């Protein structure tokens, strides 16, 4: 894996903290968004939380798993880095919001029929891999870990960058794009990992994982989009619901694309929301 | 006789986000970092966070010209040392992070990951030092040296029986077991090593080395501070394993590793080394395994050592 040593000094290369960042113009800006942008806001970073909560522990199972050094190494950094983005968003809710309210926005994921829907999709390809790990087992969560980074993670930062485009949040923007940069070669890594179990587990590579990635993208993709129309539908400018679900198809293709897979939804060719290339 | 430990749950709606307990307690494992359950834990990850560091932002070439003045043995002794701490990475199993699968505090499960990550970067810094100094070809034969040594076989078969006693039987007693050996590993391990380097900077040589085993050995005392906190709050938490049995194993252990430690030191420096008087390290060795039995609220096995001979440490 000559490209394990480079991928390595670039992850240490793209160290922050959110410490760094100065949430007082922030905190100052958010009781003046509208009531859909407030709740929005909360129910997302109740959700970010919740992904990279369980992407901690994952990662770090995952990377004991892995025979390989480099591999492995590679994934303990990025276990660490899941660690600081779980961190983040407590930084973030208690400068933004009462103690009250981040205690509340904590017990989302207990007490959101919606939110629990979701995530037990992803705690089902966890935990089949955690209490059963195996090459396949552990080939099938890593397409759970795509969905979570590549697929969840990306729909989220759009909301945040369609404040920042509207001089909104300008600084949770920022902490967004920082995660966003560390995100990107999360993605790298798992897709490539992937796509060596196919080499080193050759019957693995079958028509049935190319059906199994379709179906779980597009679940994972059903999902997000109800989300998101049950979190914001119509009510937020510059992100309608029609482009966002043309985006998170979009996204799910690039995902397949990058295991090496057949797109779920080949006729989607186009990202609609172009816009987003100007915050990354 | 003592509970088997069940794994740490990475989903659990019927527990709270703070903690109930480190070993078989309920967690939900979405970690609130202001609502968790040790008023330290925040804190430590604040303070290990604002210690980060690369080896890429030290600059080995003055060590590099500078390395062919030391003495031959100084030479030896240096590759011997900076190759061992190199090469362990190969031939040690992680222990540690199989037991830190059964810590049901989310808090501390993440603590865990940032130790790992720290000591990938500790163990690619061993590397960084060694091959700014050495071509590839004798750091293979260093690794070859290590990989037959037989001194170094019988230390790993030490460390091997006392973490696979936790593998065959998980429980609360061989978890704290397990966590004693985290803190001498981290704690004493080496530390004549360490020392090694230091003795070499004071006298102006090797600095930029010595300054990286300095920010390797300042990273081990937070490690330390957290597995010494854990061994407390385990005793809290399972009141039965406060016994005379628990203070005799802690004493008995870190008299073992004390020699140990003294063995490797005379294997590898002994008398040879300008700066280095063997009486004064040994007795720095004893002083060191008297600091973790404080840290770990035990009595000092060399209550007779109260003081450090090697003022310049
Ligand atoms: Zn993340
Ligand atoms: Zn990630």
């Amino acid at each position: 894996f000559s490209w394990a040593y480079p991928l390595y000094k670039n992850m240490l290369a793209n160290f922050w903290t959110p410490f760094e960042i100065n949430m007082s113009h922030d905190a100052k800006q958010f009781p003046t968004l509208t009531e859909t942008e407030q709740e929005a806001f909360k129910k997302i970073i109740g959700l970010l939380a919740f992904l990279d909560s369980v992407q901690t522990d994952y990662s770090m199972r995952a990377a004991e798993y892995l025979t390989d050094s480099s591999l492995a190494a590679l994934m303990s950094v990025l276990s660490f880095q899941e660690v600081v983005h779980n961190q983040s968003y407590s930084y973030v809710l208690s400068s933004l919001v009462p103690k009250a309210t981040q205690d509340e926005i904590f017990e989302y994921w207990k007490h959101d029929d919606v939110l629990k829907e979701r995530n037990e999709f992803i705690i089902d390809g966890y935990e089949k891999f955690v209490d059963n790990p195996t090459p396949k087992t552990f080939l099938e969560s890593i397409v759970y870990d795509v969905i979570l980074e590549g697929l969840n993670f990306y729909s989220g930062f759009a909301f945040f960058y369609n404040l920042a485009r509207n001089q909104k949040m300008v600084s949770t923007s920022t902490m967004i794009n920082y995660i966003n940069r560390d995100e990107q070669l999360h993605v790298y890594l798992f897709t490539n990992i992937f796509k060596e179990l196919l080499v080193e587990f050759p019957e693995l590579n079958t028509e049935e994982t190319k059906t199994f990635v379709k179906t779980t993208l597009m679940k994972a993709a059903d999902l997000e989009k109800d989300w998101f129309r049950y979190i914001i539908g119509d009510k937020i400018p510059g992100i309608n619901p029609e482009d966002m679900e043309t985006y998170i198809s979009f996204i799910a293709n690039k995902r397949a694309v990058q295991l090496g897979m057949e797109k779920p939804y080949p006729e989607i060719k186009h990202n609609p929301m172009k816009w987003i290339r100007a915050y990354e």
